[PDB]
């Protein structure tokens, strides 16, 4: 369902946010472009601005 890798060390300011460091990958389920992309992982729920990650669904 479309994955991302992070390419760069971002650090969650909010509650909501999640803090995930270069080479992690998550999946995320709905892109919003409003400037803010929502993903998921290990039930946890990660949310970074879309301009801190590649698009590039890997294996």
């Amino acid at each position: 369902m479309k994955a991302a890798r992070l390419k760069f060390d971002f650090q969650a300011q909010s509650p909501k946010e999640l803090t995930l460091q270069k080479g992690d990958i998550v999946y995320i389920h709905k892109e919003v472009d409003k400037n803010w992309l929502e993903g998921e992982h290990h039930g946890r729920l990660g949310i970074f601005p879309a301009n801190y990650v590649e698009v590039l669904p890997l294996e």
